[PDB]
């Protein structure tokens, strides 16, 4: 073995395959290489009849693995070998390991691949490193899916129905796959996993020119590598996040950085990673933001209200769109009946053509004196409003709709034919955005914006375009909001639409919600409920006493998303949401949430702390159940010590009403 | 234009192309074959080169159509034509179109295929016909999907965020697919499905024989076909139903029997096929059970509470498995505190071995003395109890695990390597029934018994010995219940747990759930919740509001399913259940569910009447709406008329305690 090593870690390679451990010496726990095949990557590529493979690269002709210096080793695997005896002779895999002389750190990269005659497409390297042991280690995988999730490396109690889907979901497909960086479905919207049991955490950082996958493996045996096979999986079930290399496609730098934290878990490991994001420049902070625009200040507190017309689907659809004179009693009901203080008013249907062509005020609605009427009365009121802006989509029921505004690929062929929201090119967005905005901001005396699906994610197609159109809007110096974000897009907004939880999502079955993403930048963006998945709906995510509970201890805002018909029936939400969420929401608003834990067994109760002095337990399930000190917390209730010392405490109630 | 006709269809045969119309003449509506593409048939089918390649039939080099019969139509496609213009030769397709003489009933059959050396896949036949244009008809697709639903063929008001994913989904790969007969999964429960609009209705039977798949289209223009091409769709938004006849794998019979009915709707379509269950012998009522077995009279009102305990994931797991005091303590509270008059109690984790080996009575637990307490204070109330049975698993964490008692392919291959509660060959289940059921119902002094896993689903293979099994158990003359169930299985069975919903499937966001399969067999088998999705967690199928009412409209009994660490968290639904669902589903128990009908534009509110005498109106959505005469339903209200000509009126609300 080769010994790489500083005051923290051992890092004990073999020569002959190329596969490492760690024994990180604070608390004395080692990280074991791959424990079922001895494998330091799986790599695949075609073979000489042209099928794809995966093959285990410690299985390769020729293994070379040379220390160089007190803290680098390279490695080098020539020549892999498939399973039926044929060499992938030309092929070959140069990696490094960098040990870091004072921290508790190592770089794995790999630095140089070669496919010969054949075709190389993704490397999991390392191949299944860092697992927990499904039901020995007490623990989690720790996931930035959307907001994020953490999935127990063991089987606990919970409701019985959850209990079934856990555990099966353990023992099929459910708990095997990969997840995509930076996008607004099932992805990752930050670029570190990591997993932890009751001793230490080791978390990865991808390197920021980089786009691997992340493969995840749930308490699963590998029984989907033999189904083909038709025989019983002989390994034993494991937890494990890999990086997948596409190389393929990789042009930046195959680089993930561990951190290696005793006695640490996934708030430790967010911490980690939101030093790293502030040496990246994401992190720019609320109180930044206020300092430049003081009605940021009208944020803390206020309902998020959509107010869904049928557009930008349709242009003044029938049982569906709000004339401007609704619009306006809208929201005097909002602030003189339902007692409203500070509101986010987004009004989805105000324009007479689709979008991405966001004008004019609708005559057919009532004209622009009437809309400057309604948004006139909610800025003296307090409220922030917004239009619905998109400069992105192309329509096939718009009768402007044009092909020339698209991105075609060097086989003259139409990109996203099948994502009409995200159809015209970048490159045009900034100039669309001028065509109206600021006849728009200038006439309504507009103070907010919100602009949708632009930048709901982050790939590198076309990104010099959106960044054009982020600039261009945040120069107007309003109160913005855009729809979903990523973390790259921090600097131009203040709040984002979403970044919560898809309701249909892999994982969902064997994994709890955890607030990763507000653990690294509450402080730096503020973040709302989702419309598609609003606090009025119910839906996987929960009902609205989960979902109020659950903005409470995450620090999000609550969203009340609707069609006008349905306004009366909003009301007692919008009174609870006034009454329990804005005001917790209004003093923790520009602080960091500390911390995080999870207080009962079934991960049901929570605990949530701020820095602004305030502390949210909250009980997602329907059971009372006990924490420290024999203090018991309601179902669906909630314990909350406010700054001003004050403790709310209370429950939500369903009953039945029978004439 | 070769041409059938009777006195209510006119099928007019177009003898270059093989497509046909069929004008139905009561109400002047012509079905038109396919609209984009003029195609009779799609034949999916391998090249010269191997690769797969689906064709249109109608561009065949020959086409022969001739009456062979006054009222059948023969005809052939001879040598497909590939799209590179290379030709199928020696590949035949015949089928035979047969107008009942006097009936609105028009027979598809696919008679003979010859693959010379090429290999047929798939063959769509009608090819996209029967359709709706999206947003001029007004109607829908009626898939019986599960407990059915049914997919409008327009858009229409509903809730902001559920139009946006619902408009959406139309324009992407989510309207798009195939569903599979008679599995516990995304697929259908009973073989037939239709389209109707506001003048007529059509349906296809699908043979007894026979095993197609089903493809959807929900309102969508085919762009899913044009995305890799990078060109627009030109073809317009439809909805269609195609039966694809698996021609590699089908033995029986392919046939097809469409039936037109003039002003019909979903309710119309499942009447006929009623009928059909009938001659298929599916049908045996619960009043021919009753008066087998007076003790089905104990299930009328009946709340079916499932206490997890663990297993059969886990023998003896710490918290969460119950001992039997524990068992009997909660039989005490929920007929003495919580005043539950009818029951049916099912205990899983009763045995010290796993399943399939379903003895003994676990000693940890206490013995079977303690059990047959717990079963004889049930029995003094009325009250069916069942412990959890299986015959059907194959565990990885049990002792007793053999791959001998699992099935082999033709490969030799292990069968259900990746699905763990379906792994003994059916052939043995009934062996390993014998081993104890025997003697715990003789012990226990049992009049009830639940079964689960094995009868979720019909499938060819193993049919004799889940038949064997069943017929084992239904000689007990015991009420008996299973798990989901299907059509297949009424005769054997008293009760499903199931047949309602997955919470996540394809097309939950463009359909609305109908009691299809209610209205077909509500007379015959009676169904409550399933224990994953039970009316006591909020899921994306609703939460205890909107699932009591929807039980109520559909016919369903109410399913509490929980962990004992859960059970003082359930007292207030399991309240509400006694007070509200329980006395209408006792009086519409045996009864016929003669109608449903949606009130509302969102179609939240819903109308179901039974031949009991009772009618339930019910609105699922937050606002109060008005349905005719004025009469307003409030927000998850409900308006009953009982047998007796009393009305019931109120809603659940969801309030906020602050202390
Ligand atoms: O299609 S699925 O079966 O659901 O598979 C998904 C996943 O694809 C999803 O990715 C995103 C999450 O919802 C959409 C699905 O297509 C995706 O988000 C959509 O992306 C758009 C940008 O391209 C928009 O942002 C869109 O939302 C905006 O556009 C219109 C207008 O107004 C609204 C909206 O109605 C506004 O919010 C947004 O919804 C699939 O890729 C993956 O394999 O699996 C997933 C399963 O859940
Ligand atoms: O895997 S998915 O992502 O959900 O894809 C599904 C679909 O796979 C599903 O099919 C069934 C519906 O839930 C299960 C998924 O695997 C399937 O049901 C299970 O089938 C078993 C019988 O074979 C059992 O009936 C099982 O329920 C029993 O087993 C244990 C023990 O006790 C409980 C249970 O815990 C009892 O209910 C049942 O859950 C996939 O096949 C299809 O292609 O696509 C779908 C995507 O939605
Ligand atoms: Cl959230
Ligand atoms: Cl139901
Ligand atoms: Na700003
Ligand atoms: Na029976």
């Amino acid at each position: 073995p080769i010994v790489l090593e500083n005051g923290k870690l051992n890092i004990n390679i073999d020569s002959k395959t190329g596969c490492f451990s760690v024994t990180e010496k604070t608390s004395g726990h080692v990280w074991k290489s791959d424990p079922w095949e001895n494998a330091a990557g799986l790599l695949t590529l075609t073979d000489s009849k042209g099928k794809k493979q995966t093959v285990n690269i410690s299985k390769s002709k020729k293994i070379e693995v040379s220390k160089t210096a007190k803290n680098t080793v390279s490695l080098k695997f020539i020549d892999p070998v498939f399973e039926d005896g044929s060499v992938a002779k030309g092929v070959s895999i140069a990696t490094e390991l960098r040990l870091d002389p004072n921290n508790a750190q190592l770089d794995v990269e790999v630095t140089e691949h070669r496919s010969g005659n054949f075709t190389l497409y993704d490397l999991r390297y390392p191949a299944r490193a860092f697992s927990l042991k499904t039901d020995e280690d007490k623990g989690a995988a720790v996931i930035p899916q959307k907001q994020g999730v953490i999935c127990p490396s063991y089987i606990f109690p919970m409701n019985g129905g959850r209990f079934c889907k856990w555990d099966d979901a353990t023992y099929n497909n459910k708990s095997q796959g990969s997840l995509e960086l930076f996008n607004n479905g099932t992805g990752l919207t930050m670029p570190w996993w990591g997993t932890y049991n009751e001793k230490s955490a080791v978390m990865g950082i991808v390197d920021v020119s980089a786009r691997p996958h992340m493969q995840y493996n749930i308490n699963n045996n590998g029984q989907y590598l033999f189904n083909a096979k038709g025989v019983m999986s002989p390994y034993q079930r494991i937890v494990f996040l890999d990086p997948i290399w596409k190389l393929d496609q990789e042009k930046g730098k195959m680089r993930i950085s561990y951190h290696f934290i005793p006695g640490g878990d996934y708030v430790d490991m967010a911490k980690v990673y939101q030093k790293e994001a502030k040496a990246r420049g994401h992190f720019v902070s609320l109180q930044e933001k206020l300092k430049r625009n003081p009605n940021v200040n009208k944020l803390p507190g206020a309902i998020y209200f959509g107010i869904y017309g049928g557009y930008p689907h349709y242009v003044n659809m029938p049982g569906m769109a709000f004339t401007f004179d609704e619009l306006k009693n809208i929201i005097k009901t909002i602030h003189d009946d339902l007692r409203v203080d500070k509101a986010f008013v987004h009004a989805w249907g105000t324009f007479s053509n689709f979008v991405p062509h966001n004008y004019p005020i609708s005559e057919a609605l009532g004209g622009p004196e009437k809309l400057k009427a309604a948004v006139d009365l909610a800025k003296s009121y307090g409220y922030l409003y917004s239009s619905y802006h998109a400069y992105s989509p192309m329509l096939e029921n718009d009768p402007n709709f044009t092909t020339d505004l698209m991105q075609r690929d060097a086989e003259g062929k139409l990109m996203n034919t099948g994502s009409r929201w995200a159809r015209v090119d970048p490159k045009f967005q900034k100039g669309l955005a001028q065509k109206n905005i600021e006849k728009e901001i200038s006439y309504l005396g507009l103070e907010a914006d919100i602009t949708n699906i632009t930048f709901a994610a982050y790939r590198e197609n076309g990104k010099e375009g959106r960044i054009e159109l982020a600039k261009y809007i945040d120069s107007f110096n309003l109160v913005n909001g855009t729809e979903h974000g990523q973390e790259q897009w921090i600097p131009y907004f203040d709040m984002f639409e979403g970044m919560t939880y898809l309701e249909d999502r892999p994982l969902s079955v064997i994994s709890h919600p955890a607030p990763l993403f507000n653990l690294v930048y509450h402080e730096a963006i503020a973040n709302f409920g989702k419309i598609q998945d609003p606090d009025n709906e119910v839906t996987a995510n929960g009902d609205f006493r989960i979902k109020a509970l659950r903005s409470m201890l995450f620090g999000r805002g609550t969203t009340i998303f609707f069609a006008p018909y349905e306004f009366e029936g909003m009301r007692p939400m919008i009174e609870m949401a006034r009454d329990l969420v804005s005001p917790v929401h209004k003093e923790t608003f520009y602080s960091e949430l500390k911390s995080h834990e999870y207080l009962s067994a079934d991960y049901k109760v929570q605990r949530s702390r701020f820095s602004s002095g305030t502390e949210v337990i909250a009980n997602l399930g329907p059971v009372a159940q006990k924490i420290e000190g024999g203090i018991s917390i309601p179902g669906y209730g909630y314990r909350i010590q406010m700054k001003d010392g004050s403790l709310k405490t209370g429950h939500f109630q369903v009953s039945l009403h029978m004439d």
